């Protein structure tokens, strides 16, 4: 039985899609990259800025990534959480969790500041009983750095904790941390795709966590 369930937050919690592409596009078409598609940028939602600049123009520069991140940053401020949409089941499943006195907390790769924006005008105050984001951790998801800080964090026992995501990466950093996983089919990895690594679900909707 797990008495602690921590959740990724882009695609899992959030549908934050449409503000993520509207960044991206921004920088992409600033530095005259063109004809790269929402797909592929979607598909690169949930590694770091870095790594999603990295695949989509092939720059490994660490300066001119950092430059990339910052130029992003400046268009998330404007546009990330005005184009981040709830999911149909994120209310009813984080209260009905909470009334069972299951301790929830989120692990995202995205700014933990630009999660609580997030939060003050959708989730009743104060969900959560931790929530680490990007800036929390040097190194960042696969590496279980967060997902164990979050545990370490909560005196949690790795035995009672269920990760949910919605990628590989998600489920990668469950087994690197040697906690339980349970992957939802809510952004752009598929059933067959979360079969790589180990899972115990693998759900449509979060509401079928209960």
């Amino acid at each position: 039985k797990y008495t602690v369930y921590l959740f990724d937050f882009d695609y899992t919690l959030a549908d934050s899609s449409r503000g993520i592409v509207t960044c991206f596009r921004s920088v992409l078409e600033r530095h005259g990259y063109t004809g790269i598609t929402d797909d592929m940028i979607k598909r690169t939602i949930g590694k770091t800025l870095e790594e999603s600049f990295s695949i989509l123009t092939g720059i490994t520069d660490a300066d001119q990534l950092e430059s990339f991140r910052q130029e992003y940053s400046k268009e998330a401020d404007i546009y990330m959480n005005a184009n981040t949409i709830l999911f149909p089941d994120t209310l009813p499943t984080l209260t009905h969790l909470k009334k069972q006195g299951i301790r929830i907390g989120i692990i995202s790769t995205k700014y933990r500041f630009r999660i609580l924006s997030f939060l003050r005008n959708h989730m009743p105050d104060d969900w959560f009983d931790i929530i680490i984001g990007g800036e929390d951790v040097t190194h960042h998801k696969p590496d279980p750095e967060g997902l164990l800080l979050a545990i370490d964090r909560l005196k949690a026992c790795p035995e009672e904790v269920l990760y949910i995501g919605d990628s590989t990466v998600d489920a990668g950093t469950a087994a690197a941390a040697g906690v339980s996983f349970t992957g939802v089919t809510s952004g752009m990895t598929t059933a067959q795709e979360f079969q790589a690594y180990p899972y115990d679900r693998i759900i449509s909707t979060l509401g079928q966590l209960i």
